[PDB]
C-alpha cells in the first residue's frame, strides 16, 4: 500500500494552471485525488541575460525558470510535453518526485514540432526540481531548462499572504561577465564549474529594483526556492532577516529560525518569511563573489511603518547593493544598442555611465563626485582629471596609488584596480564623469579603453 | 561512563569479515561486545579508470573504495594494517569513528613489506569514512585510499532485502577525460579542485549496465554511501525515486522522504530505498557535469511487473544515460589495445564507434542514422557525408550550422561542436558511421583527427 | 508580538565586552533585557598570513576573525563602528541576526577617521556571522572583514569548561601558496573561487603547535565556528573525535553525534566536544587539499592520562600533520627576513630547512635521514647525493624514478615530484640535508633552484 494511497482519481480531469516566475498557481484547494492534465511547451529563444547581453535560452514555457506546476499528493498526472517547431534541439523532462525510471525522460522525448505524453502518480509530497534530460544533459540544463513542481500535502500548505517562485542557476558564456553582445554557451567553463553569471530567474536584475518581490509589514511570505544548477550549491541566505522555516523537497525534517541554508544542485526548498520592519531584503548565494560579482541577488521589498525600537537604520543603498540599488539600468541597454547601430551619442554614454557609477565609484568618490577632502579625492571639477583626461582610463583599469594633489589638497592613498570592467563600461563611466559636476566635457570610447588595456 | 559502555569484551576474538565493493559483510548479529581483529592490506596497482584508460591506484584491500569493515558499537577493535612489499609508498590509516589522535594514523604507519597494529574501542555507532593519513595526504586519498567502516548500533540495523556499498571520489589525471593510456596523478588539478573524473567505486561504469546493483519490486535496499573526496561535496541524488531515510554518520537526526542530499567531503550516509516500479534508478552527483560528463552515475536496476497506474513511461535509455545505457563499452577497450599493438582494424573501430555513438550522436541522428526529415539530417546513406567524408571531422569537432541539403531535403539548424571528444573517439565514431547503413566504407584515424584539430 | 519580546531595556546600559580570537567574552549571566553599547573599530594592517608571507588585512578590531560580540536575545544593541584614520577604504557592517535592511549596512557606512551608529533589537537567538558590506563586498570580506556575534538564549547556554572562537576563511594572493613577501589581493582568483590559502583565524598555524587550543580529559569544550568565506563551504570535521552536538545559527534543529558537517559560506555553528583521551584533535575542512595543502587545520590539544582500553595509539605526528606537528616554524620567518636583508647564512637555511623537512621529506627518508634499506634510500651520508649535490634540485622539483644505487644498496622505486615547493623552500631543505648527518656541507640558494626550475 504505497505512500499517497488516496484512491483512484475522482471527478473530471483538471487542466493544470501553470504560472510564470516569480508567481505561483493558486492552491489546489481540494480534498480528493484528481487526474491532472499538464501541458508544457519547450521554446528556444534569445533573451537578455544582462543589459546589452543576449543569450539563447532553452525554456520550459518561455521562461527561466520554467512554468511552475502545482498538483496534490495522490494525483494522477498526465504530462504532455510539446517541442515548438522553431526548436533546433530535441528535449524531454525528468521531474523530481516522479516514481519511475528517468523521472519521465524516455517517454517524454520530443523532437521539434512534436508532442509526447506519459502518466505518473504523484506519490511524494514536496517541492521538486524538474529539468530537461536530453544528452548533453548539462548543456540543456545550463541553457535554462529547469523549473519547479509542487506536490501539495493532502491538507494543503498553511495559508500565507504571498507565494513566490525563485530559482538559482549557474550560466556559462564565452565572454566575460557583462561583455556585451550575443554570448554563446561555453562548454569548457561549464565542465570546469566556472560560471560567468550566477542568477535568480534567468537574468541579472530579474528580481531587483523595479522587479522586486513585494509584501507589507506583518505579512507572511512563502518562497519556493529552486537550484537548477547545473553545478553550483547555493549558500542561500536572506540579508537582514531570518527564515521562520526551511523545508527541503518533501522531507519530514523542518528547520526553523535560520538565515543561511545550503541548497544542493538540483535541490529545492520552501522557505517562510515574516515581514517585521520595512525595507529591502536580499536573497543571495552567500558564496559572496556570486552574489556581488556574478548577479546572484534578488529583492523582497517590504513596505510599512518603521519601528525604531527594532531597527533604527536606513534602507539598503548602493554602498551594499551597488548598481542594483536603482530601479533599473535601462540606460546601459540603450547605450549598447546605440553602439551596435553606430548611433552612440555622448548623452547615451553619460546615462549609461550614471547607472554604472552607483556603488562601483560612488562608494568612495560619492554620488555627487565630491569625495571627502584629504581621504577620497573629488571627481567634481577635478583639476587632476582635467589636466590629463585620458589618464583616467589607466586609473580605472590599473588603479592609482602614491602622493597626488587634487584641488589643492594632498592625497596619499590607494584606489584599487578595476580591470574586470569591460571597455564599454570604463568608456561610459568616464564619459559620465567628464560631463558632470562642471567638468570639461568630451568623451572616452570603448576603443580608447581597448587600446589602453592592450598596453 | 563514556558512550558505548557495554562492558569488557566477552567470548573469543572474532576475525572481521571484510568485503569488496559493492557488497557488505553480514550483520554482526550479536548482543555482546567482542574483541574484533581486522586485517587490511594496502596494494598499489594499475586498474582501468575508464575504457582504455589506466591509472595507478593505491588501495585498501585491492579495491576502490577499500574493503568494507563491519563491527558493533562497544567492540574493541585490534586493527592490523599490512603494506604489500610491492608498494613504493608508506601508508597508514585514519578511521572516522575512532576516539584518539589521528584516528589511528601515527601507530598505523607502515612501510612497504611491514605490518602495524593499534587497538581502539568503537564508542560511536554510525557509518564512517576511513582513509590514508600519510603525507601528502591529498595525493594518497586522490589515488583511491578510502573506504567505509560501519559501527552498528547494539540492536543492529533493521533488516532489509539488500545492502550495498557505493562510494564517490574525485580523480585528477594529467590527461583529459577519456584520453587513453596510463594517466599520471595531476597535483595541479587536485590543488585546484578540478577533477577530470568523478566516479562511484573507482571507475567509469563501475555500477552501470551489466555491473548495476539489483533488487525487485517490493524490496528494501539499504546503501552505505561514502564520499571519499578528496575535495568534492556530492549533491547526491536518485533519479526517478526518493530515499525513505537518509542518516549521516552516527547522527541522531534522520531525514525521511528526500531525493537530493549533500554529502560532505569525507562524509558518509546510510540511505534506504523501497522499490516501487521496475526500471533503472540512477545514483548521481547532481552537480550535473559530474554526473554526465565525468562519470558520476551508478545504477540500481529493479526487476518486476510494471504498474501503469503509478508510472506509464518507458525504461531509461541512451537519450538520458548516453553511452552507459548499454551493458558495457568493451569494444572501446579492444580498439584502444589494438591501437597500442598497431593491430587496429576497421571493424575494431566500427565496434568502438558503435558504443560511443549511443546518446552522443543518436539523440539527434537516431540509432539507425535516419534522423528526422527536415529537422535532423540522416547519416544513413548521407550524400552530404559521402561527398566529402573528411569534412565530418570538422563537423564533429567544430559543429555545423547554416543551410545545407542532405538527401534532397533542406536543413537550416545547428549541430553544436563536440570538441571534448578525443581524437580516437572522433575517428572511431566516424569509422562506424562510414561503415553502417550502406555508407561508402573507409575509415578515419586518430591521427587524421589530430591534424584537423590542429588547424 | 515579535520573537524576543522580553520587554523594554531595564537597568543601566552595558558596555559590551569584546574579545579577540580564539577567546570569547564571559556569558552575560542575566535575566533581563538590556541596552548594550558595542564599540568596534576597523583597522587595516599588514600581518603574517604564513611564515615570511605578509598580507594587508582589513580587520574588525585588529584581528581576523574580528572581535567576538556577545549579547542576549531581547537586548537593544547600540552599535558604534569607528574607522581608524589610517584606513584607506570606507567600511561598514552587516550583522547576521539583525532584523533590518542590510543588517546595519547603510547606517554604519564609515569613512576613514569617522564613526557611525545604528540601533537594533536582537530578536533572534543564535551564533551569527558579521562582515563588512562595502562595495566591492567580496574584496572586503576576502581581506578579513568578518567575525561572530552570539545572541544568547534568555536562559544562557549550558555551562562548559572552555569556550573557543574559530573561523574559516578563503584567501586570494597573487603569489602561490608559501611564496614569500608582501602578497597583494588577487581579484581574478577570488572571482574564480580559487583560493591560495584556506585558514582558521587568519594565518597558517594560527591554531597549531604552540598556538593550539587546550583542554583536559573529562572536560567539555564549546567552539563557536564561523565560515567567513567569502566563497568556500567547509566540510568541517574533527579528526579522531566526534561532536556531541552541532547547532547552526539559531536553528531549532540540533544534530548530535556527528564528525563531519557542512558549514555554508557566511554560516556559523556551535559545536560541543567532550574530551575522552589525550592527544591532538584536528579541526579541518575535509575538502582535503584545503586542510593539507592550503593551511586549513587547527588543533585542540587534550592533556591527561592515556586510556589504552579506548585507544592504544600514539599522538599525532608529522606523518599526518606534516610541518605543523612542531611547536612552530619561526626559523622560516628568520630565514626569509635574512634573505630580504641580504644577510642569509648557511645556518639560517639549515634551521629553515629543518622545519620544512618534517613530513614533507621525513615520511619516507625519516627524521634522521636513514631511510629504510632497499625501500627508501638514505639522505644521511648519501654517496648518491654527495656525487652530484646539484642534481638534488631536479630530484625535489621533478621527482626521481628508476634503478639507482645508494650506499651499496639497489633501489627501484618512485619519488614523486614536489614542484609546488617554492625556490627558497627547496634551497633551504637541501641546505639542511647537505649540512646534516655528516654530509659534505655547502648550500643551495633560492636562485640556484630558480635556474633549474627554468630549464
Ligand atoms: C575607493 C575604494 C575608490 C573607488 C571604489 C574608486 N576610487 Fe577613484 N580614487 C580613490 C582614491 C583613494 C584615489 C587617490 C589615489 C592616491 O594615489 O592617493 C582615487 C583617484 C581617482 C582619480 C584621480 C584623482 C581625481 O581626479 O580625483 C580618478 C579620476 C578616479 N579616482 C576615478 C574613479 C572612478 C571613475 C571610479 C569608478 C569606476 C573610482 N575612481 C573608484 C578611491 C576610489
Ligand atoms: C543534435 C544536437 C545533434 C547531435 C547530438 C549530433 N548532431 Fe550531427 N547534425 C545535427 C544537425 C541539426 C545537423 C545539420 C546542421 C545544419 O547546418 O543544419 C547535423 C549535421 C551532421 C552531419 C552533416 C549532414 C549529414 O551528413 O547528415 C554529419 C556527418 C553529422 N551531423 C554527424 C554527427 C555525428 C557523428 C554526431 C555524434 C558524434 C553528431 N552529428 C551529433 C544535429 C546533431
Ligand atoms: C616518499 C614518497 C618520498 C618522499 C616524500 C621524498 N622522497 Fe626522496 N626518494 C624517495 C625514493 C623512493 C627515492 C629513490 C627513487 C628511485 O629512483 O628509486 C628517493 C630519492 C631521493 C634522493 C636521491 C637518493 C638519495 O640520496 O638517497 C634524494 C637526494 C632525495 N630523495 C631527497 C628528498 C628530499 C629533500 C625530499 C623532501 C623534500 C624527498 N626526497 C621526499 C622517496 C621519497
Ligand atoms: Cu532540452
Ligand atoms: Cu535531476
Ligand atoms: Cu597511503
Ligand atoms: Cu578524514
Ligand atoms: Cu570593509
Ligand atoms: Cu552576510
Amino acid at each position: 500500500k504505497l505512500p499517497g494511497d488516496f484512491g483512484p482519481p475522482r471527478g473530471e480531469p483538471i487542466h493544470a494552471v501553470l504560472t510564470s516566475p516569480p508567481l505561483v498557481p493558486p492552491p489546489v484547494n481540494r480534498t480528493y485525488p484528481a487526474k491532472v492534465i499538464v501541458e508544457l511547451e519547450v521554446v528556444e529563444k534569445e533573451m537578455q541575460i544582462s543589459e546589452g547581453v543576449s543569450y539563447t535560452f532553452w525554456t520550459f514555457g518561455g521562461t527561466v525558470p520554467g512554468s511552475f506546476i502545482r498538483v496534490r499528493q495522490g494525483d494522477t498526472v498526465e504530462f504532455h510535453l510539446k517541442n515548438h517547431p522553431s526548436s533546433k534541439m530535441p528535449h524531454n523532462i525528468d521531474l523530481h518526485g516522479v516514481t519511475g525510471p528517468g523521472g519521465g525522460a524516455a517517454s517524454s522525448f520530443t523532437a521539434p514540432g512534436h508532442e509526447s505524453q506519459f502518466t505518473f502518480k504523484a506519490l511524494n509530497e514536496g517541492i521538486y526540481v524538474y529539468h530537461c534530460a536530453t544528452a548533453p544533459v548539462g548543456m540543456h540544463i545550463a541553457n535554462g531548462m529547469y523549473g519547479l513542481i509542487l506536490v501539495e500535502p493532502p491538507e494543503g500548505l498553511p495559508k500565507v499572504d504571498h507565494e513566490y517562485y525563485v530559482m538559482q542557476g549557474d550560466f556559462y558564456t564565452a565572454g566575460k561577465y557583462r561583455e556585451k553582445g550575443l554570448q554563446p554557451f561555453d562548454m569548457e567553463k561549464a565542465i570546469d564549474e566556472r560560471p560567468s553569471y550566477v542568477l535568480f530567474n534567468g537574468a541579472e536584475g530579474a528580481l531587483t529594483g523595479d522587479k522586486a518581490l513585494h509584501a507589507k509589514v506583518g505579512e507572511t511570505v512563502r518562497i519556493f526556492v529552486g537550484n537548477g544548477g547545473p553545478n553550483l550549491v547555493s549558500s542561500f541566505h536572506v540579508i537582514g532577516a531570518i527564515f521562520d522555516q526551511v523545508r527541503y523537497e518533501g522531507g519530514t525534517n523542518v528547520q526553523k529560525n535560520v538565515q543561511t541554508t545550503l541548497i544542493p544542485a538540483g535541490g529545492a526548498a520552501v522557505v517562510k518569511f515574516t515581514a517585521r520592519v520595512p525595507g529591502s531584503y536580499v536573497l543571495v548565494d552567500h558564496s559572496i563573489f556570486r552574489a556581488f560579482n556574478k548577479g546572484a541577488m534578488a529583492i523582497l521589498k517590504i513596505d510599512g511603518a518603521e519601528n525604531k525600537l527594532v531597527y533604527s537604520g536606513k534602507e539598503l543603498d548602493s554602498v551594499y547593493l551597488g548598481d542594483r540599488a536603482a530601479p533599473n539600468m535601462s540606460a546601459v541597454t540603450k547605450a549598447t544598442q546605440a553602439s551596435v547601430s553606430g548611433t552612440l551619442t555622448v548623452q547615451d554614454q553619460v546615462q549609461a555611465g550614471r547607472a554604472l557609477f552607483a556603488g562601483t565609484c560612488s562608494v568612495c568618490h560619492q554620488g555627487n563626485g565630491a569625495g571627502l577632502p584629504g581621504v577620497f579625492p573629488p571627481l567634481a571639477k577635478s583639476d587632476f582629471l582635467a589636466a590629463d583626461p585620458k589618464r583616467a582610463m589607466n586609473i580605472v583599469l590599473h588603479g592609482l596609488n602614491g602622493k597626488i594633489k587634487v584641488n589643492g589638497q594632498e592625497y596619499d592613498s590607494v584606489m584599487p584596480p578595476m580591470t574586470q570592467l569591460n571597455d564599454d563600461e570604463v568608456a561610459n563611466i568616464l564619459t559620465y564623469v567628464l560631463n558632470s559636476w562642471d567638468n570639461p566635457g568630451g568623451r572616452v570610447s570603448a576603443e580608447d579603453v581597448k587600446k589602453v588595456r592592450a598596453q
